[PDB]
């Protein structure tokens, strides 16, 4: 005959269907920096060059990504960006570390070595 | 030097972060009809007997399930049940075809032979 179904049975017999929150999973093949910036941002200007430099000094070893929050509002919004710049240090495994505000080449490297490269 | 990212590139190279990856992964070993019904539902009354009949005529080839929306609110709610009866035809792969409103032995068999098998 016809079979009667509880939500419980439904999960086992039809579909385990709830859209469970996705766990953080980095897809890059190298550690990376993610720099959320804007053009009306002050420090971001004195920092951009410092970044370009580190992108060479650690070329081959890390990626440095920049995101213009104005050109990508959905993304910035999805990630609760507030202080500018907002800087992300993303390792090949584990949660990103997030630093609200500007940093010096020294402090940056500190995070690049200690966090991106598990030094 | 530094690489700029769009959101779409972000999804490729950083994290595919949104909850938009969920895939319908049917769990049965045979195609199935899922019938949503309720006691307050008139047309259902004449749809039930048919379904039972079809359960036999097609035994072994398909399962026919019945869900009582009154006793399973979350299920109804979660799937955006608009009215009763709603009927699902669930292939072994691919998304369920959903039809609202009652049906006929002929129409059902139609969906059962074409869509399920
Ligand atoms: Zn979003
Ligand atoms: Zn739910």
């Amino acid at each position: 005959g016809t079979i009667h179904l509880t939500r419980a049975e439904f999960l086992k017999k039809i579909a385990d269907y709830e859209n469970h929150s996705k766990e953080w999973k980095y897809l890059g093949d190298k550690p990376a920096i993610v720099d959320f910036y804007a053009d009306w941002c002050g420090p971001c200007k004195m920092v951009a060059p410092i970044l370009e430099e580190l992108s060479k000094e650690y070329a081959g070893k890390i990626y440095i990504y920049k995101v213009n929050v104005d050109k990508e509002p959905e993304l910035a919004r999805d990630f609760g960006i507030q202080g500018i710049p907002t800087i992300w240090f993303v390792p090949m495994k584990g949660e990103p570390q997030v630093n609200m505000g500007a940093l010096s080449k020294e402090q940056l490297k500190g995070y690049i070595d200690k966090v991106l490269l598990k030094q």
